[PDB]
């Protein structure tokens, strides 16, 4: 519609929030051969449009990052963020129009595009209640499984208000973290504990027949779902005192019950095309988890993808979790479906405005990107200052905080460096090789639209400028510069 400008503030931290409310928010309005540049920086640039020649020639030893068109790797799923409790509480919070220009931020072309969400089964440590859909206790045929209201009255909505903004189509996620305390060992939503019983048993057949029942209520509210989980980190519920709604499955556990009873459950229903993907769990559990469930070919067979967590990424690098999955097992997507800053017992849940928290969201992006993933998707939509509410006040960050008490919502540099990728990467972008010509402290990843055009996004994570040059052997040249502390994204028609 109307290009809008960021209304800029200033907490304290080492960049701005853009500041908007019921009236207000920052918004966006390429011939060959020319391109277009989006650039964000730390000192306060928010996706600022420009444009370029593309040169016939370069003469130069400065850096060079050549395209790769020929070499293709994964196709892009999407990307975007989960529909919690919390998030919906704090959207919901905001009057109706500060809440449209919200969700049009996130899910409009006007916006970043957002083409994915996720949608938590029930209650998770950000919500404020502790429910699943079947309390009653020992009700194997779940004759009173219902949604409750945090659905119907909260989630749902707001979920039908993002795909009537959207003009791509949404793929909507889900993921259980705890099931009813009745089927599991100790008896309670947190802590060390497990279904009871073994797969292929009444436990696990009545706990596959719940995420039929969730997807039939779904359904039933006019939302399909494009893919589950098999249990939001099944790795949680084997740790001592877990402190929030878990669900333990050892690797053998969880392909064993996706043998067993997930796989058939969901192979006999009407939603029988809905993926499910295993582990959603942190990579450093790849490759050995992706081995125990896909050598069994009864697993296998109802496996689509793996989903990752980016929480433990220190201990796991991708080339050795990523990489390798990918080299044994490459016709089983690998997808990113949760991340956060601010989770760290010692981190400050909140830091308005941080720019290495947006450094944080594209550096994964870009390595997930580089080592095969087909999507990134980011944690709660929305938080309050506090980063919360949170049952067990396990505060965290979100790209966007909600300030009630003001009508007012920030987008912070995790907003923009998100939307450098969701933004420009359709769903069926396909990633390209893309070299560069000398050692460097770019990241930087290269791939091509459906329509056959180019994007390219370009990370500086250092203090120095860096002019460069990238190479399209088809069109030619592109001259720029790499800004310290800035994230840009390029775009071309490459006929
Ligand atoms: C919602 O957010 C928008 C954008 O921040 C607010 O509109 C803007 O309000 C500013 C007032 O703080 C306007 O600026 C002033 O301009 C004069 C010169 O013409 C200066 O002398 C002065 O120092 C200010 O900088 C600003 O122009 C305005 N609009 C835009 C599009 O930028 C909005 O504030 C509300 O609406 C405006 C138009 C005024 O009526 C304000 O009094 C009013 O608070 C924010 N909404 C709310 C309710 O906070
Ligand atoms: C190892 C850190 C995991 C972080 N958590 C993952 C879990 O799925 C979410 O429910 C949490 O909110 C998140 C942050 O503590």
């Amino acid at each position: 519609e109307f290009a809008r400008p960021c209304i800029p503030k200033s907490f304290g931290y080492s960049s701005v929030v853009c500041v908007c409310n019921a009236t207000y928010c920052d918004s966006f309005d390429p011939a060959l051969g020319t391109f277009s540049r989006y650039e964000s920086t730390r000192s306060g640039r928010r996706m600022e449009l420009s444009m370029g020649p593309i040169q016939a020639n370069h003469t130069g030893t400065g850096l060079l990052l050549t395209l790769q068109p020929e070499q293709k790797f994964q196709k892009v799923k999407g990307f975007g963020g989960a529909m919690t409790d919390a998030a919906a509480l704090n959207i919901l919070a905001l009057s109706p129009p500060a809440q449209n220009l919200l969700l049009k931020s996130y899910f409009s072309e006007e916006g970043i595009g957002y083409n994915i969400i996720r949608v938590p089964m029930a209650s998770c440590d950000f919500s404020i209640r502790t429910y699943t859909y079947a309390d009653t206790p020992d009700d194997f045929q779940l004759h009173n499984f219902s949604l409750p209201e945090e659905d119907t009255k909260l989630k749902i909505p707001l979920i039908h208000r993002a795909l009537q903004l959207a003009q791509r189509p949404v793929s909507l996620l889900a993921s259980p973290w705890t099931s009813p305390t009745w089927l599991k060992t100790n008896g309670a939503v947190n802590g060390k504990g497990s279904l009871k019983g073994q797969p292929g048993d009444i436990y696990h057949q009545t706990w596959a027949r719940y995420f039929v029942k969730f997807l039939d209520a779904y359904a039933e509210h006019k939302l399909q779902f494009w893919a589950v989980t098999a249990e939001n980190e099944p790795s949680a519920g084997l740790l001592s005192g877990y402190p929030f709604q878990c669900l333990g499955f050892t690797p053998e556990h969880q392909r064993d019950f996706i043998a067993r009873d997930l796989g058939p459950t969901l192979a006999n229903s009407t939603h029988h095309n809905v993926r499910l993907l295993m582990l959603d769990d942190q990579r450093l559990l790849l490759p050995h988890w992706a081995k125990v469930v896909l050598t069994d070919p009864e697993a296998a067979k109802y496996v689509h993808g793996i989903a990752v967590h980016w929480y433990l990424d220190f201990l796991a690098p991708a080339k050795a979790t990523l990489g390798e999955t990918h080299r044994l097992f490459p016709n089983t997507m690998l997808f990113a479906s949760e991340a956060c800053v601010g989770s760290k017992f010692w981190e400050q849940s909140v830091r308005l405005g941080s720019w290495d928290r947006g450094m944080q969201y594209s550096h994964s992006i870009i390595t997930n990107l580089l080592y095969h993933v087909v999507g990134w998707t980011d944690w709660n939509l929305a938080l309050n200052p506090e980063g919360g509410p949170n049952w067990v006040r396990n505060f965290v960050d979100s790209p966007i905080i909600v300030d009630i008490t003001k009508d007012t919502f920030y987008k912070q540099p995790m907003f923009y460096h998100l939307g450098h990728f969701s933004k420009f990467i359709p769903e069926g972008s396909q990633r390209v090789g893309l070299v560069a010509s000398q050692k460097n402290d770019l990241d930087a990843v290269a791939l091509m639209h459906p329509d056959g055009s180019a994007v390219v996004v370009v990370l500086n994570r250092s203090s120095k400028d860096v002019p460069l040059t990238i190479k399209d052997p088809a069109v030619g040249f592109l001259e720029t510069i790499s800004p310290g502390y800035s994230i840009h994204t390029y775009l071309w028609h490459r006929q």
